[PDB]
This record gives structure tokens, C-alpha cells and sequence, in this order.
RNA sequence: UAGCAGCACAUAAUGGUUUGUGGAUGUUGGGUGCAGGCCAUACUGUGCUGCCUCA
């Protein structure tokens, strides 16, 4: 079925409209950025496998800037998890308007492609570098501090020297020889990445200098068991002969394979050719692909906020609010992705709001239509399959991020394009669809209020937006509204909240059962929205269970029973009166549960919003504090089912019978505890049945405890 | 800068199970649809490793 888990569908993955085309034209005006990079939390020592040194990128003169024809809007920064420890990152703009020439634009994207292919290696078979037909089609570019004055520019003396240098395309053949000894400068290794000559030729390994060993020389002990010397190993190996055996030693680390960052974890110089770019840069290099990631997913929720921001009227549409990026990318995530954060909690406080938005407005709109037309159109409107279009018909699917990240394997780099798949397209079930429209409900019910969300709901295609007789008949109420602390405007309604359809003697209201429909979706949204809210943070399995168990009949009438309903209650029912005094009288000890008192209490919630003007606020002052002991009763013990228990207790020992249906249509049940007895349930229903044996069994093996 | 094999977690797939929920031929409740919680087979990713390439 359209909105079902086992219904999959693909998409393309939408690219922000800022990075589409964005290619840099020779003689036309372009935007410089800066990569900003701040180590804010340092890595421990103990996670330090190696402890190494920690390289703050802010240490060093040389970065990275993004050159493109289009500009890019402001982002929140957002970390970067290195070997260093977490760097916050920002997109900060530099230059706008300034003009390249050819040359320049070629210097510039031929070492874009240097960098992809050759430095970072994501050039694959399957990739063509074409940076004029590429859909995300923008240029890194290197930037350095100028003259010492802190002021970053394009560092063009840098890409040229780069261009100039032989060791660009392969290892440099530059042999040392007794004439021409070679001579070791300690400014040139600092901070270099280097590549050994004689092997690995096809894929030259790649390290950065860590350090200088001034003490060690090619005479020195080797690191592989292999070999007793650095000259030894290089002769055995290659058959290299070293010119200057009185060399200082490198200290040195691999450059990194792992390329997504976003989430934290937890040789002889003589023989080496220097990488014309230093390490520093490197550094910054492979971080990158993690970098421009997260750029282009915040860049597409803040898309989606500026669309939202114009087609609802939530927000502004540039900001100097509407919600944060980051809330829109959490909405967009689903826990498939793995990102450290997911949509599952806005999508349940939406869900609330949404139900309650579409009674509201369907109360509102039929005010002829009984309770169940009304909870039979709500039940249409709410659908996973309805939620399912409206998110396809907004463009969600090609928004969302529904996979782990990982560049070599489901990332294009700019410039590249697809030789004609895990890059270009991603498979949604049609229920997630579903579920990211509602988590974008909470996020703007969360950040932009109730108001906001209903316009966001309009946006999505959701419609959200006698007294003589009177007073004989809500005769001594005045005592119930002292006892609930809430005096009515219009007493019609608290008339209407307490009449039973068999109570005839009304004719000047309706009965209590449109309120009662009004009520129930109020009080799911409020218990929903004060629990997303506790200081406790409760996880989404928990506020799952939490809302199951407050929101609940059996716990609205045994309220309606303490806050005294059953004595304003106006039925002409005999029967329904004996079963309400049974119940009473288990209430007051402390059996059928009369409906009919959960529903008055659902029923006069809704005549206090009415009554109010349909404020929220004034029910939820009469309702939180008849709540609040169960509320922290339950938020500090989060309930459970006897058989769950007993299960839980007795996973292997407690079997339960099937079903026995005795003479009466009740339902007999007998759980087997192994060596701890049998213990018999009835009810007229199997679970009232099971959990009445759980309930004597788990009663019998406390007491034997 | 490589490959593989164990162990943790995330994750979709095919089966079952269980709570909720719906109009239904509804002879007095087993037909199917969508959600959660579990059990089983099988996939990927990151990580804790283990063996094993180059040094």
C-alpha cells in the first residue's frame, strides 16, 4: 500500500540550488569563501592511540577557501571530529565580485582535480572529473595569510609552484650520487608530507613528517624485525646505496583513508621526495569531503526552511526567526544514517499536534457531525499513506538522508560526473516520507509554536484553519467548579461535558460525546508536548510509552472518579449508574471500567477549551495538577504489563495456556510457573484473563521472595 | 596506505511472534491495512579486535 514500510521507492538526491552550476567563469564574478577551522575539544591522550601531537588547523597560515559563482547563505558551525579532536567549522565569505582570468581558473580547477584525484584518491572508474557538465560544480582552492598581515588570499604562487614541480605527476628521478651528495634542510621537512622513492609505485604511500630525529641517522635500528639498519633495509630492498649516512631520521604518519568525520570515534629523507603541498594543508585536506558534506546538507535544510519561511509565511526568509538548520537536518535524518542524531522525537510530539490541528479544525468545521464521522474523517486525514503524498508532493524524498555517509562509495565530489547508483540516488520506504513530515511539524511546533505549525500544515495541503432549563439543570456544579478550581463563562458547555445521550431531560445541549472527541486530542498533544519537554529528556521508545500509558480511559475515569464527576454525572441508566458505583467503590477501596467516566473527563477538557476561547493553557492549568502525581509516577516508573513482568521474572519457566472460553463467553487463562505452581485468570478477554494469572503468579513469587 | 576473520552497535530485506488500530460477508469475535515491541535467516557501515600485505 502508498505509506507502508514494505512499499520502496527511489530518487535522485537533490543538490542545493547555490551549488548547482556554480562553476567559476573566466572575466565574470565569483565568491571566495574560507574554511574556518577551530580545534574546540581536544582529543584525550588515551584515545590518542600513538599520543601524538594534536594539530590545531588554526595554528597555521595556509587553509582552504570554496571559489563559485553562486553565494552561499549563512550555516551554523559545526564540528569535525579529527585525529586532534573535535574542530568547529565555519563558511565564512572573503571576496565577492572579484573576476579570474583563464589562467587562473585553470591553475585553480586543475589543482581541484589534483586534490580529488591524486591527494584524496576518490577518482574511481566509475567517476570523470568534467567540472563544466558537473551538477555540484565548485573549486577548492588554497588560501594563505599575506605578507604576515592575517589577511587570507588565494595563495596562486603556491598552485604555480605545485604546477612547477615534477614530483605532481610521479615520483621524482632526481638519484644522489658521491658528486652530488644530498644535502638534508630541516625547513623543508617541518611540515611536509613525503613519498618514498623506491616503492609502491602505482600507489605511492603517502605520510606526513611528525617529527625530526636529529639523534638517528641511516645507521640507526630499523622498525620492521626485518632488517637491522635503515641503510640495510634500503640496500636489501632496493638496492640503494645512501650518500650521507650522517642524515637526520623522519618520524612519520600515514595520510588518513577515513574520510567521513562527522561523528567521533569512541623513514630516510634521502630516499623520500617532498609532496610540494605541506601538511598542514593536507590536514585540512581530508577533511573535506566530510566538510563539503555537511555543508550541502545543511545548505539543502536551510533551503528547505527559506521554502517553508515563503510558501507557509514561518519565518523570515533570509535571516538578520523559523527553526535552526540543524533541527530542519535532524528531521531530514533517519536513524539509518547514523549521524549522532534522528527524527523519531519530533515525529511523535508532531503527531500529537497533528491530531489535535485536524479535530480541532473538523469539530470547528462539521458542527452537525457526531463524534464518530468525526473520528472516522480524522482517521483518513492522519493516514501514513495521506502524510506519504503530502511529503512526495513537497520534495522531501530527494532531501532526505536515509544512509550512512561514505566518500568513496555514495559521495560525488565537485566536478566529477557519473560514467553511464549509490551516488547520484538513494531507496525510501514510503512510510519514512511520512514520518519526516511529521518530525518537521515538531520541529516547528518546537521552534516557531502551535500558530506556526498550523501554517506549516496549510503549506503542506492539511485544511487546519433555555437558560431557566439551564440553570435547573447544572444545579449545584458550582461546588464542581470550586473542586476542579475553574468557573465556567458559559455553563452550557459544563452541561454539555456531564449529559449522558440517555439523558433525555436536555434539550438545551447536546450530549457530552463532540467534546469528548475534541478533549481526547487535546489532552494526547498536551501530556505529549509536557512530556517531550521534561527535564528528564526521555528517549523515543519511552515518551512512546509514557504517552501509551497517561493517555489512557481507564486513567481518565479513575481521575474522573477522585475529582468527583460521577456525582454531576446526568444519565438515565440504571445500569450504567451500578457499574459506576461499582467502580467507585473500587476507586474508594483502593470489574468493569465505565467507559462513560474517561469520556466526561476528555468531554470537559473539551468544554474548557471552548469555554476559553480554545485556549490550551487554561485546560492544561485545570488538568496538570489532577495529573502531575501520575505524570511523575509514571516518568519516574515507566509501567509494564504483568505478563511482560512475569515473562521478564520467568522467561523460561512461565508458559501460558491457550485460551479457554468458559460457560459465561468469559475467558479462562492458567499460566505454569516450572516448580512455582499454576496459576488460573478469568476475564472477557484473553490479555484480562493472562494478566489477571500474571498478576496471581507474580503476586504469589513476591510473597514466596 | 591495503585484504580478510571474530566481537559491539546502527541499519534496510524475507520469515514468524506480540500491543495498538481501521471500515469489513462482519449468523454471537478468523479476512486484510498501517504502526510500534520481540524471535529467526540473511546485507552494509562504523567501531573493539584477531590474522595477514608494505615499511
Amino acid at each position: 500500500r502508498p505509506g507502508s514500510t514494505k512499499r520502496r521507492q527511489c530518487y535522485p538526491k537533490a543538490i542545493p540550488e547555490c551549488l548547482r552550476e556554480s562553476y567559476p567563469k573566466p572575466d565574470q564574478p565569483c565568491y571566495l569563501y574560507v574554511i574556518g577551522m577551530v580545534l574546540t575539544t581536544p582529543l584525550p591522550d588515551e584515545l590518542n592511540f600513538r599520543r601524538r601531537k594534536l594539530y590545531p588547523p588554526e595554528d597555521t597560515t595556509r587553509c582552504f577557501g570554496i571559489l563559485t559563482a553562486k553565494p552561499i547563505p549563512q550555516i551554523p558551525h559545526f564540528p569535525v571530529y579529527t585525529r586532534s579532536g573535535e574542530v568547529t567549522i565555519s563558511i565564512e565569505l572573503k571576496k565577492s565580485g572579484f573576476t579570474l582570468s583563464q589562467q587562473m581558473l585553470e591553475l585553480i580547477t586543475r589543482l581541484h582535480q589534483y586534490i580529488f584525484s591524486h591527494i584524496l584518491r576518490l577518482e574511481k572508474p566509475a567517476l570523470e572529473f568534467k567540472p563544466t557538465g558537473a551538477e555540484s560544480a565548485y573549486c577548492v582552492l588554497p588560501l594563505n595569510v599575506v605578507n604576515d598581515s592575517g589577511t587570507l588570499d588565494i595563495d596562486f604562487k603556491f598552485m604555480e609552484d605545485i604546477e612547477k614541480s615534477e614530483a605532481r605527476i610521479g615520483i621524482p628521478s632526481t638519484k644522489y650520487s658521491k658528486e652530488t651528495p644530498f644535502v638534508f634542510k630541516l625547513e623543508d621537512y617541518q611540515d611536509a608530507v613525503i613519498i618514498p622513492r623506491y616503492r609502491n609505485f602505482d600507489q605511492p604511500h603517502r605520510f606526513y613528517v611528525a617529527d625530526v630525529y636529529t639523534d638517528l641517522t641511516p645507521l640507526s635500528k630499523f622498525p620492521s624485525p626485518e632488517y637491522e639498519t635503515f641503510a640495510e633495509y634500503y640496500k636489501t630492498k632496493y638496492n640503494l646505496d645512501l650518500t650521507n649516512l650522517n642524515q637526520p631520521l623522519l618520524d612519520v604518519d600515514h595520510t588518513s583513508s577515513r574520510l567521513n568525520l562527522l561523528t567521533p570515534r569512541h623513514l630516510v629523507p634521502e630516499l623520500c621526495a617532498i609532496h610540494p603541498i605541506p601538511a598542514s594543508l593536507w590536514r585540512k585536506a581530508v577533511c573535506l569531503p566530510s566538510i563539503l558534506y555537511r555543508l550541502h546538507c545543511l545548505l539543502t535544510a536551510e533551503e528547505l526552511r527559506a521554502q517553508t519561511a515563503s510558501d507557509a509565511g514561518v519565518g523570515v526568509r533570509s535571516l538578520p526567526l523559523g527553526p535552526n538548520p540543524g533541527l530542519i537536518l535532524q528531521a531530514l535524518t533517519l536513524s539509518n544514517a547514523s549521524d549522532g542524531f534522528n527524527l523519531e522525537r519530533l515525529e511523535m510530539l508532531g503527531d500529537s499536534f497533528l491530531k489535535h490541528a485536524i479535530t480541532t479544525y473538523l469539530f470547528c468545521t462539521y458542527p452537525d457531525a457526531h463524534e464518530g464521522r468525526l473520528s472516522y474523517m480524522r482517521s483518513k486525514k492522519v493516514s501514513n499513506c495521506n502524510l506519504y503524498r503530502l511529503g512526495k508532493k513537497k520534495g522531501l524524498p530527494s532531501r532526505m538522508v536515509v544512509s550512512i555517509f561514505d566518500p568513496p562509495v555514495n559521495w560525488l565530489p565537485p566536478g566529477y560526473v557519473v560514467n553511464q547508483d549509490l551516488h547520484t540516488e538513494q531507496c525510501i520506504a514510503d512510510k519514512s516520507i511520512a514520518d519526516c513530515v511529521a518530525a518537521l511539524l515538531g520541529c516547528y511546533l518546537t521552534s516557531c509554536g502551535e500558530r506556526a505549525a498550523q501554517l506549516f500544515l496549510c503549506s503542506l495541503g492539511l485544511k487546519v484553519l433555555a437558560e431557566k432549563t439551564l440553570n435547573h439543570l447544572i444545579s449545584g456544579f458550582e461546588t464542581f467548579e470550586k473542586k476542579i478550581n475553574y468557573r465556567f463563562k458559559n455553563k452550557a458547555y459544563l452541561l454539555q461535558a456531564f449529559t449522558h445521550a440517555s439523558y433525555h431531560y436536555n434539550t438545551i445541549t447536546d450530549c457530552y460525546q463532540r467534546l469528548e472527541f475534541l478533549g481526547d486530542a487535546i489532552l494526547d498533544y498536551l501530556i505529549t508536548k509536557h512530556l517531550y519537554e521534561d527535564p528528564r529528556q526521555h528517549s523515543p521508545g519511552v515518551l512512546t510509552d509514557l504517552r501509551s500509558a497517561l493517555v489512557n480511559n481507564t486513567i481518565f475515569a479513575s481521575l474522573a472518579v477522585k475529582y468527583d464527576y460521577h456525582k454531576y454525572f446526568k444519565a438515565v441508566s440504571p445500569e450504567l449508574f451500578h457499574v459506576i458505583d461499582d467502580f467507585v467503590k473500587f476507586q474508594l477501596e483502593k470489574i468493569e471500567v465505565p467507559k462513560a467516566m474517561g469520556d466526561i473527563f476528555a468531554s470537559l477538557a473539551g468544554a474548557i477549551y471552548m469555554d476559553s476561547g480554545m485556549s490550551l493553557e487554561v485546560v492544561w492549568q485545570v488538568y496538570y495538577p489532577m495529573m502531575q502525581p501520575l505524570i511523575e509516577k509514571f516518568s519516574a516508573n515507566v509501567p509494564r504489563s504483568p505478563v511482560r513482568e512475569l515473562l521478564e521474572m520467568e522467561p523460561e519457566t512461565a508458559k501460558f495456556s491457550p485460551a479457554e472460553r468458559t460457560y459465561d463467553g468469559k475467558v479462562r487463562v492458567t499460566v505454569e510457573v516450572v516448580g512455582k505452581g499454576k496459576f488460573k485468570g478469568v476475564g472477557r478477554s484473553y490479555r484480562i484473563a493472562k494478566s489477571a494469572a500474571a498478576r496471581r503468579a507474580l503476586r504469589s513469587l513476591k510473597a514466596n521472595q
